[PDB]
């Protein structure tokens, strides 16, 4: 399932725990970015997908602080988990930076992340 | 400054918890328990003091004991604080899909929250 | 119609035209970033929209090079035109800048502008 | 570069001619190519790119209308050219459709698309 350790198409290092609640939980190491060492996560995904081959819809958000770090910007992932001999984790995501008003239409970065239980 | 209700642009309500230690708890309201979801999320407890938003960002999925629309949303976003304090956010919605329909899986807007309604 | 100068929020100027055809013409000036003056857009809006309340789709590019400067990249505007006391123009756009591979993932800034006949 | 037939990950097919002036003008359909596919294609390049190894950027629109078919919508790809023995345009976009005011916050959908050179 959702649990396990994954991995982007650049190397970053997702650890997430699925909880029976509907909360994931975990820690993000990132490959890019202002970033170094671990930094904490939580989300939400569907504890109850449907049953006719349907992903599994779920997201969660790292801000990059951590003790030796902060880069005053936070990063969400959208997407679905799906099932199979390789499992997959397709994302898109926005990276949002803490500015000022006139630099705010210039905060949010998008991309989009796939992740797979083997390094790339 | 964050931790309290707020109010989005369409009729949504945002209640939610800013903790020490950066986390984001809380509950969406879209529109009764019946449409009450958990949301999740993290905020950058040590903001800069120059005039730059609070970065944060949340997630929520939609279900709840009453009804499942397999899908989730996040938002990506800063908060501004000062007489007329907001949540300027963007967003994502994801739904579970097979892989045929995954190409239209994602939906994106813009969310801005006030503390009045 | 379509057809006009518009401003969105922060003050840009929009000067389209909307050819029979379906095509979007015309020149933008942005009030940020690293422009200056007028630079050629090109687009497409649906010719023959839905009769039921809808409003009418396009979407259109500017590559951010003119006689004056070269930015090196490019946004396009993709949305929705809605008639009315206060006819407007709803938009998401992505500015993509050319980079080297390694600075692909911070390639890409989103955003949302909303246009009107009148400068807000 | 640009100039000619790209295929992206999922079937579709454009055929862009890039002006010297920056235009994109040209087609976009799916893998069968058959007319009520077919759609006019519009956008921009920058027409002289970096030299320090970037790629270059562009964009361009289709509008799903044709002489046969209206999906009341359309599409912007955003994203860069990279040239080589394995070019490839790599893009995001944005699909919005349109809707009434009340049905305003779910008319946009957002992806990616992969061209190359060969199928």
């Amino acid at each position: 399932g959702i649990t396990g350790t994954w991995y982007n198409q650049l190397g970053s290092t997702f650890i997430v725990t699925a909880g029976a609640d509907g909360a994931l939980t975990g820690t993000y190491e990132s490959a890019v970015g202002n970033a170094e060492s671990r930094y904490v996560l939580t989300g939400r995904y569907d504890s109850a997908p449907a049953t006719d081959g349907s992903g599994t819809a779920l997201g969660w958000t790292v801000a990059w602080k951590n003790n030796y770090r902060n880069a005053h910007s936070a990063t969400t992932w959208s997407g679905q988990y799906v099932g199979g001999a390789e499992a997959r984790i397709n994302t898109q995501w926005l990276l949002t930076s803490g500015t000022t008003e006139a630099n705010a239409w210039k905060s949010t970065l998008v991309g989009h992340d796939t992740f797979t239980k083997v390094k790339p």
